[PDB]
């Protein structure tokens, strides 16, 4: 009965029901998007109204539409006919991953620069890259992808191996016609294989690791009800899956005693962009975002017990749409388990000879997904002390290109003529903030270094300043890691015992931010990943920071036009959004599949309680 | 037979034989430091000489005294009277620490302070504090000690809850005199109880947590030999422990094929200052150096399985000296073990069809220490793609102090009454590095943004750019988080199959340095803590940032001395000194006892292997 519940395969069965009995879902038409709303902002009526928003792609080149269903009712709500070139384009279908090899296959343009290079085209895989927006006028309010090839010496290689530079072809994927191929010259495709489970390439196997069992023979302490609600450690929350985002957190509450406190309305990856920085024209186009274009949610992996997950593992299995509205499960597509945490509090003191240790663990909710040769696992984390972090574990294999003769200063060389381009992995985490209720504020915290004088004879005095952001316009801010600067999220009207408002610290990893010139494409189109922290004034609409359909969007829709709003944000309903990202330079050891790297942030209680809230952890 | 092998009782036993017949360990005499002596540069003689250097305090006003033993041959090699006014007073004795309370409860002054707060001298603790050198005169020689006190409100009571604001003593501990008592005004004593295992604080325990069992069925995949010689997963290496420093790993390697590589010849923490921003006179002059002034090892606990250390548990027992030189067993004393660290590397390709997980692991090296109202957990961790890291964990108590009415800038109230001063936590991480061998230098790496224009007409173009250090007089750095700056540890004469210089890229947290003022004395005598990066030649003698005695030393002695040698560091034995500190303002959250806060640094391969060097782990 929850509102927060995960859509079921009857709700989405029930969605295309109503499209067909409305004449909206036709067998031109193709469902490019679809998700649960949220309930509006009060919802204490409790009367149930599960809406869906629809994108409708039509095939045959008709207007796409945007529509909002009630299944509840079984009724349309809202239906608009959007228009491409001024709002955007929709996301990329899955269907669309195969289409751009299909067409250059037969174009004869292509066929006569892969003769050139002596490379039989049914060899050559396409990779299905969304376009941006650019030079081209011919392409505004088309639906187009550009292509990369790639070859496959056998079915089973890798095709990251054997990049073909210098070639790139764009795509009009309704209209099915190849606009432009471009041939900048040939350059030798790299040989060497990069097949990491050839027994040749990996030498034989080890056999030194022993065993880690790791078991709950009383089971979890978490529980589960009503499918997504979970109870841990007095957490509370419940887990939301969307195609787009991934997984969503929804009201993020911990028990203080009798008091349920709430802490975060909604948390989520909005967002998530690769720039790439080569310059070549081959590739200087490059920027996906694998959230907003791609949908990161719709190639979550199945997770395999004791291979992606590890311990008494509860699973998840989020239902989705395919194109046509009928359900399709992700089996096993998030996995729940806690973990230990080392040692949370220790000390043996002179005085009283006392001697206590306590242990940590946290709750760990997580997916994985894979967007062609990336693939990106999406941690949150739950700890005892109220601390709450999110990580982001970046893996896959790294986007080739050739290694020039006589070197570049954009790519790193992995092996004899193949390269790397530099390239960033930029996310926005939304965090619709609740600190003890709805009435909120964001304060900047910086060290302040002191001057040795009067009052601070022996020169050892330093302080901290605190600013409170009022309004939208003063609240777009950059990091500042020499100045040890943190941002606080605090509720004026809720104090602790000490008379001081609640808060909470966000703690980010002073990462760069986008590194494009200010004037390029990439900036305008992200521009949230040009500062650190935004802070937003809440809005129904107001979901991506990017807007609402990136692909080929021509820029500055989304956060930059939010806050020109400059609504009142001290004391109010507002949404923090905070830009965290890695600049990857790739080194050798990335190839020819790449270890793990890491980013993420936290936020730590800051006088939200009122003392240790893990003085009633038992001995263990 | 290993010449890194942890000293062992009958060394110890040895070492006060021999001083006692070379007449330097009489019955005033006392050992304020003992530790073994890492071979020379050129050991590959193989004639054992096992050496000791040895501190030698005189309870009845004597100097000090330094000496080194031959442990092997039973002789004296070399001792020198130590003149404490120019170099330093020895680092503070065990048995000093009830000195200070026990002189100061038959002074008069002091005994009237207390009578004006009503407070019982039997219930008064004075903490043992280290001096520094501020503006008295009459301390420039002597061995001094500050006393700040707290009161017990019965035996097992947490004094810290109950400090006595407003009063400091200063007492000789060789002539046994107290030489200022100042009393700058009452303040109420804080009196709410602080004890956080007395149930009315704690609440009823949890009943909540179920068991997380960690098991090896199989035994651990590391093996030890020779008493400390540790293999694990194609590292090698050797774990040490010295009484000041703690831990410290010799000889990290890396199994490459055939080669056994080495990477790191010696890693330590040489040195760690906890500097107080209250400018009260009650406290501005506390910046207590746990390490080089306290010696960490010597309080180094005992780990209880399931409690400190949770899995498939090998200790080491390490032996120190007592004051005496009678050998005493640290039992327990480093925990050892491998973690489970998720997933290592993982894709599922679009065109090959194949899935691909790897689970990552990684060794752990651990202590814990306490001193007085602090307890930090040193962490080494060994991965399986080659990373190393450092991790300290900051728990144990907050130093306390009266709240101020109306406030404070430098003192958090953590309970009614109740104040803990800002302060900082800063470590030094000598590295003495050997990346493929001895030949090394160090390259400081920013990235490069470029504006738009020609060669970069879309403005998405970036780049990197590398500096060499060259000199010492060049190689004071100062991280800068915005343009992501590392530094790259190469070898110039050892290259990968590319042809480029192996290395290792450090990886910052880019926390703030020391905040004092740099006219502070805390500034000059902690000068390592005011930049995050040195780089010095490698010379037997330069041991510590800080210098050899850091207690009551008037500034400017290790590493800016060191560096004003100004060598030749391009391609040399060079040793890296990285600052990396946690800014601590104290939050409710913190009291009665503070979870754990961590902070750390890395070092990932930068094109040190071929490949990935993690590509024969098998599927699990
Ligand atoms: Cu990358
Ligand atoms: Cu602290
Ligand atoms: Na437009
Ligand atoms: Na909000
Ligand atoms: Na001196
Ligand atoms: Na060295």
């Amino acid at each position: 009965a929850s509102p927060f519940r995960l859509a079921s395969a009857g709700e989405i069965s029930e969605v295309q029901g109503i499209l067909r009995t409305a004449g909206l879902l036709g067998p031109e038409k193709r469902i490019a998007y679809l998700g649960v709303l949220d309930p509006a902002r009060g919802a204490g009526s409790e009367a149930e109204d599960r809406r869906f928003r629809v994108f409708i792609h039509d095939v045959s080149g008709a207007r796409p539409q945007e529509v909002t269903v009630s299944v509840t009712n079984g009724t349309v709500i809202s239906a608009v006919e959007l228009d491409t070139a001024a709002t955007g384009e929709l996301p990329v279908l899955e269907e669309e991953f195969e289409v751009v090899e299909q067409l250059l296959a037969t174009d004869e343009r292509w066929l006569k620069a892969l003769a050139a290079r002596n490379l039989d085209v049914s060899k050559v895989r396409v990779a299905p890259l969304s376009a941006g927006v650019f030079e081209y006028a011919e392409e505004r309010g088309r639906r187009i992808l550009r292509g990369l090839a790639f070859v496959q010496d056998f079915p089973e290689d890798s095709a990251w191996a054997h990049p073909v530079d210098g070639l790139v072809a764009y795509v009009d994927v309704v209209s099915k016609e190849v606009t432009r191929v471009i041939d900048t010259g040939v350059f030798p495709v790299p040989a060497e294989h990069g097949n990491y489970t050839d027994p040749e390439l990996t030498g034989p196997l080890r056999t030194t690791q022993k065993p880690i069992s790791i078991t709950q023979p009383e089971g979890p302490s978490f529980t589960v009800t009503g499918g997504n609600h979970i109870e841990w450690e007095k957490w509370s929350l419940d887990v939301g899956f969307d195609v787009r985002e991934g997984v969503v957190l929804h009201n993020i509450a911990f028990r203080d005693g009798d008091r349920l406190r709430p802490i975060i309305n909604r948390a989520s990856i909005a967002e998530m962009v690769v720039p790439y920085g080569d310059p070549s024209p081959i590739r200087s186009w490059q920027n996906y975002f694998d959230t907003g274009e791609y949908l990161v949610g719709q190639y979550a992996n199945s997770l395999e017990l004791g291979c992606d997950c590890l311990g008494d593992i509860t699973y998840l299995s989020p239902v989705i749409s395919d194109a046509f509205g009928n359900p399709r499960e992700i089996r096993n597509g998030i996995c729940m388990h806690e973990e230990d945490w080392g040692i949370l509090a220790k000390h043996s003191d002179l005085w009283s000879g006392i001697n206590y240790t306590r242990r940590n663990r946290r709750m760990v909710i997580s997916f994985f997904t894979t967007i062609g040769n990336y693939d990106y696992g999406f941690y949150w984390y739950l700890y005892l002390d109220g601390t709450i972090e999110f990580e982001a574990k970046a893996t896959g294999v790294v986007f080739t290109s050739a290694f020039p003769e006589g070197g570049s200063d954009n790519i790193s060389q992995l092996a004899p003529g193949l390269g790397a381009p530099f390239h960033q992995h930029i996310f926005s985490a939304r965090l619709d903030m609740a600190i003890d209720g709805f009435t909120n504020r964001v304060e900047e915290e910086d060290v302040v270094r002191q001057t040795m004088g009067p009052g601070n004879e022996r020169g050892n005095a330093f302080s901290r300043k605190r600013t409170v952001l009022t309004r939208e316009s003063e609240a777009v801010r950059e990091a500042d890691a020499r100045t040890g600067r943190t941002w606080i999220i605090s509720n004026p009207e809720s104090k602790n015992r000490l008379n001081e408002p609640v808060g909470y610290k966000l703690h980010a990893h002073n990462q760069p931010t986008l590194l494009a010139d200010p004037g390029s494409s990439i900036a305008r189109r992200a521009a949230f990943a040009t500062k650190d922290l935004w802070v937003t004034r809440y809005a129904d609409d107001e979901r991506y920071p990017t807007g609402d359909f990136v692909n080929q969007h021509s820029g500055g829709a989304g956060l930059p036009s939010y806050i020109a709003q400059d609504r009142d944000i001290d004391g109010q309903d507002i949404v923090v959004w905070h830009t965290f990202g890695l600049t990857h330079f790739p080194r050798v050891e990335d190839w020819p599949i790449m270890p793990v790297d890491t980013v993420g942030f936290k936020l730590r209680p800051e006088g939200f309680f009122d003392r240790s809230p893990v003085l009633d952890v038992p001995a263990n």
